[PDB]
């Protein structure tokens, strides 16, 4: 069980390469060529999402999840999924 205020990210691979994940300040997995894998994180706000080649300013509500699509060279997509 999730404590209440964490939120939930998926950073999912669009592209043919190993991304480099990182949320905030904070250094998370790779994710693997046309994979993904989720995170959470317990303080909700405002971080910037760095996936690979691409990093969008993800906001990350408490009690929500999301789910990141990141396309190296191509447009990313951000889903909200409370």
């Amino acid at each position: 069980q999730a404590p209440k205020g964490s939120a939930f990210v998926r950073a999912y691979n669009a592209g043919n390469s190993e991304l480099d994940v990182s949320v905030g300040s904070t250094s998370l997995n790779d994710v693997a060529p046309l994979g993904s894998s989720d995170f959470k994180f317990l303080p909700p706000g405002s971080y910037t999402a760095q996936v690979g080649q691409q990093s969008l300013p993800v906001k990350l509500d408490p009690d929500s999840y999301y789910t990141l699509v990141s396309q190296p060279g191509g447009k990313p997509q951000l889903v909200a999924e409370p």
